[PDB]
């Protein structure tokens, strides 16, 4: 029935007012690639756009933008009118006016800098009381026609003069201002989007519908993250995209009003929430009012979290009232909000990957002009430990940075400069790796929890534990029919035993980024500093971080150290089972097995890991990594060598003839040290950029061999006898 | 309410309890439900203000001034009843303590047909399957589930329900039904709350998982099923049974199965304590948890306390000899103490297991404590038929795979190095399946290829050496 109806939601297309739909809409509402289309929302208004055809979207949603959003008064999910419009239009007057909200601080000819090279070779249409964004000069203003030919009868043509009044009209309250937090202003957090979405504007946009049914709606969600992440700019969003009146209550301002009136604050806000229709009630930093009540000192701090618990307890479905939290401690937040009722939902925002941090940077300079050479990719590449605010930091660093060269051209007495030079003014990918130069990462000592970048290229040889490894890591993910069909319960545990040095800590990467599973890396060492503290719930929250990035496997690299701190097995006679092992043993046995959680532990010292690791349920499979053979250092070698300029004369089957004990740790170093003497040579015939056979000869000639023959008899002794190890 | 109580002004939540308290003397019978009764009463030994202090005595003095005639009766609830002031749960102001555990799978299916009684559940609902496959879950967590799902059904449902009308009508509201797929995602995403707390509950493991091993069967029965289903012939015969068996063997010979398929038989309580365990959970130096792990396995009688992975205990500090120490520390003497503190005529079964049996302790093995002996040696011949044959039940076996041509193959293995043949198999099938699918029966081609790279897990010099201790275990203490 009435096949004209779309779902709104919002669009991936960074550009202006351009629609998308999916591949059969086209064809069933035969319309075209560069097609006129009109938009029809309520309120009785209109907006005319361009559609874009698009395939791998969905099978019915249209793709809505934010710019043209709130020209029909729609918001998310909204249900929208759309006509196909075969109608010719040119456009001969258009008076156009700004908004004196925005444009403030701007002066000069707006329209050679701003609307010149923003019209030409786009062909967009323009209705009656359009509010169209548009970006550059290092801010962004939205633009209103307010005077044209009758509705719309208007596209962007060469033939269209116009003319400037100098007097911008004021901002009503019939439209929401574009300049606030919307979704499209938040990068590297879609998954967790969604989750909010889903948990919270069902129940806010249908509250009638929430009520009629009696289901219970979740009205607990906890954001939690490291600070800077943008919990607070999610919460904020959330309530813009969404009719739902907004309540703000901050932490430390509630805290800090006298005793026996932060509780008034407290009570009016929730009082104004349920009065006022379906709302949003938002704590930002909430460890600020409610802290554990074990350790707190005054008992005003305990009226507070009992005060919060009550108001928290008395929220009926009726209500309608959603309680959003953030807190960049989780832990330290009392245990009896995280109960059923008061907070069961718990989103974590964490720290953005390399795709996230780039789309963040995007979003943080689209704003601003960058120069031809600026790669915001190998700015996103550079930066690890960063977070939002952190690239929000180094975005306005490297604009002041080019502000700092430009105080000649902009005239410093002036007292508002125009935007005609401003413009002129370009952020240098320069500018970009100064600012990141001299730039503190928040997150760096956070743990990381992403696919790793190693695939199997990167490690030689070693074919059949790759087959074992993907076998034993990817069919339960990939295929649970046949194990379900033929009934064995997957082995959730894999131990790695061999030399150092032959691509243990390789092998638990690459087999995360082909399954394409989060990865958690623990070293031993990390576990025994964090345990040094008598913190037994970090190594618990290690395995609920990875129970959460399901798939994900979690590595323990050099166990022994761990195995280490009290001696081995055997040692002075005492055992080496102490401190976190004990509760990662308890961990792993206690882990649900339905959860795609795969652990995988390496050591190199197969005699001192403990016996109680290898029995089954825990870590059972034992593989054995070798010292490789003839062919795979060849392969180990083409692996090290490939960001390298090799000459052709280098014969690496030779050099993979000429060491026969070496590791593939042994083997990178020989590489090294070959890059090194090119670079020597370089040097010094700078007071030739390809590393030659002499200095693959000149590195073999100190190469030097870091496994032993007694250790290689040991280790091919402990390939063939472990699994015994327990018992005796 | 116990926060609601505490939000109160200084001096007014007084009132407020003393209001109630009135109100309840004076209507008639009456019950006073004191929700998260440690909000306001937590031990006064940790606590800061005096008003808290004031709150906790007037509960004190209300309770106490409770009389026969009033026919008022006080119900508290608690999640942390060790919290509790110790003054609280004395005579005379709470002395029924009723434990409100976590569900089992036939109680947790109850809750669920519960809570989807009011929806309509799709012919493919397999209520019985979402209880097996949720563990820690309880109630309120069941509740979420069940949510979730009706929450993604109408998800799915949001173009048949006309969302521009403010109230749809039922004729729809029943036409959409919550399938096994919804229940399955709300499932997959699903946090449950009660995973960390101790399981209370009969094992699903029968004797037919334990493959021989009929004799330690057979013992196990006359030591346990005996007293507690025929305590005349014990009181006729005047000896009082035996409350320990502790289970010594090389590794993998089904240690921990034996215990729990003797708590199956006897329908009795199990819990499973694993040494690791122990050592995580003293570590933060809190001797009441052993404590109440005793506690809760005497209200669970008939219950098994099983005490698993014993090595692991005794290897904290090395063992007997060692570098000339004892293993002895932390919980074995407060488990010791326990062991020796329980009453007799309580049907609690205590059950311990190692593979090392040269550096137990000897006061373990203490008459009274766990003098019951019982030698696990490595299946023979025909327990390893009866091992593989355990182990392949759940899977489609070819009729030519010889079971006893691999039994007879295999000499040294035990029940774990079977159970590791049998999936190594298995796996090659699987492997099968995946490359002929770009055939679902598992055949002898896979059995003796995974024969070719089977492992033995117990040495020689180790059989040798469980052996002698088989014979000279008693010994032990003394010297
Ligand atoms: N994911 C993100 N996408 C875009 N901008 C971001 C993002 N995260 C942070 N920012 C920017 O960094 C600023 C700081 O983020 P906030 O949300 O205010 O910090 P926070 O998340 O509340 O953490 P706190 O308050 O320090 S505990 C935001 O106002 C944005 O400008
Ligand atoms: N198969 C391999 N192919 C290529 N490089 C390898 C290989 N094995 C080791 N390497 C090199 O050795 C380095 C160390 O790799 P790891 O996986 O950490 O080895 P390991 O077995 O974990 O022993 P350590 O203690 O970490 S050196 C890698 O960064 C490579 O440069
Ligand atoms: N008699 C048996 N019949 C069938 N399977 C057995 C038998 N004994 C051992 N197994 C297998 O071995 C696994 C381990 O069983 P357990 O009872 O834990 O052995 P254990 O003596 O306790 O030694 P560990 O340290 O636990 S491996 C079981 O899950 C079975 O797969
Ligand atoms: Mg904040
Ligand atoms: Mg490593
Ligand atoms: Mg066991």
């Amino acid at each position: 029935n009435r096949p004209n109806r779309l779902i709104v939601d919002e669009a991936i297309n960074e550009d202006n007012s351009v629609v998308s739909l999916s591949q059969p809409k086209m064809d069933e509402l035969q319309l075209f690639r560069g097609d006129t289309v009109l938009l029809k929302g309520k309120k009785r208004r209109e907006a005319v756009c361009i559609v874009l055809s698009d395939d791998t979207c969905s099978d019915e949603k249209i793709r809505m933008n934010r710019v043209v959003r709130n020209n029909l008064r729609v918001r998310l999910g909204d249900v929208i009118s759309i006509q196909p419009c075969p109608d010719v239009k040119y456009g001969k007057r258009i008076h156009v006016l700004p908004i004196d909200d925005t444009v403030e601080g701007i002066t000069g000819n707006l329209f050679e800098v701003y609307l010149k090279p923003y019209f030409l070779e786009a062909y967009r249409p323009i209705r009656k009381g359009d509010i169209f964004l548009v970006r550059g000069g290092m801010r962004a203003v939205e633009f209103k026609v307010v005077e044209t030919d009758p509705s719309p009868y208007c596209i962007v043509a060469p033939d269209t003069v116009i003319h400037c009044e100098g007097e911008p009209i004021k901002r009503e309250d019939e439209e929401e201002s574009l300049n606030e937090v919307g979704y499209d202003d938040i990068g590297g957090c879609r998954k967790q989007l969604a989750q909010i979405k889903e948990m919270v504007e069902l129940p806010l946009r249908h509250p009638a519908l929430f009520k009629a049914i009696g289901v219970k709606p979740p009205r607990g969600i906890l954001l939690y993250g490291p600070p800077g992440t943008g919990k607070t700019l999610i919460a904020r969003a959330v309530a813009n995209e969404t009719g739902a009146f907004f309540f703000l209550i901050n932490g430390p301002e509630i805290m800090s009003k006298l005793a026996g009136e932060s509780e008034s604050n407290l009570r009016k806000a929730f009082e104004e929430a349920e009065k006022n229709a379906p709302a949003i009630i938002f704590i930002d930093e909430l460890d600020a009012i409610a802290p554990k009540r074990e350790k707190t000192h005054g008992e005003v701090e305990r009226r507070i979290v009992s005060q919060l618990l009550t108001l928290m307890d008395g929220l009926k479905q009726r209500a309608h009232v959603i309680v959003m939290a953030a807190t960049n401690r989780p832990n330290s937040i009392d245990p009896a909000l995280r109960r059923f009722g008061r907070f069961d939902r718990e989103v974590d925002i964490g720290i953005p990957d390399a795709t996230g941090r780039l789309e963040i940077l995007q979003i943080h300079t689209k704003n601003m002009k960058l120069a031809d050479d600026v790669d915001l990719e190998q700015v996103a590449n550079e930066t690890h430990g960063h977070v939002g605010a952190d690239l929000a930091a180094l975005c306005s660093e490297a604009a002041l940075q080019a502000i700092r060269k430009k105080m000649d051209l902009i005239d410093l007495e002036d007292e508002t400069i125009d935007a005609e030079v401003m413009n002129s003014l370009a952020v240098t990918m320069d500018d970009f790796r100064w600012a990141l130069s001299q730039s503190n990462p928040s997150a760096l000592r956070e743990t990381v929890v992403d696919v790793p970048q190693v695939t199997w290229e990167d490690i030689g040889g070693l074919e059949d534990v790759k087959r074992e490894l993907q076998e034993l890591v990817q069919y339960p993910v990939e295929h649970p029919d046949k194990f379900l069909k033929f009934g064995m319960t997957p082995s959730k545990g894999v131990l790695f035993y061999g030399p150092p040095g032959c691509g243990k800590t390789l092998l638990a990467k690459a087999i995360a980024n082909e399954c394409q599973a989060n990865f958690i890396s623990i070293k031993g060492p990390e576990l025994l500093t964090m345990w040094f503290g008598e913190s037994e719930a970090n190594v618990r929250e290690i395995f609920d971080k990875a129970r959460q990035a399901a798939p994900c496997v979690l590595f323990f690299d050099e166990l022994d150290s761990i195995a280490k701190a009290r001696g081995g097995n055997i040692g002075d006679g005492g055992g080496a089972a102490d401190r976190v092992i004990n509760q990662i043993l308890t961990e792993m046995d206690g882990m649900s097995t339905k959860k795609n959680v795969f652990i995988i532990g390496a050591t190199n010292r197969p005699d001192i890991i403990d016996p109680a690791i290898l029995r089954p349920g825990r870590l059972d499979q034992l593989i054995y990594i070798p010292l490789p053979d003839e062919k795979s250092r060849v392969a180990i070698l083409k692996a090290n060598l490939r960001k390298s300029p090799v000459a052709k004369d280098v014969d690496l089957e030779f050099l993979a003839k000429m060491t026969n004990g070496f590791s593939g740790a042994d083997l990178t170093e020989i590489c090294q040290r070959a890059c090194k003497l090119a670079i020597r040579e370089s040097i010094e015939s700078e007071i030739v950029p390809e590393i030659r056979r002499d200095h693959f000869e000149e590195a073999m000639r100190f190469a030097r061999r870091s496994v032993s023959d007694n250790d290689i008899r040991k280790y091919e002794m402990f390939a063939q006898t472990l699994q015994q190890s327990r018992g005796f």
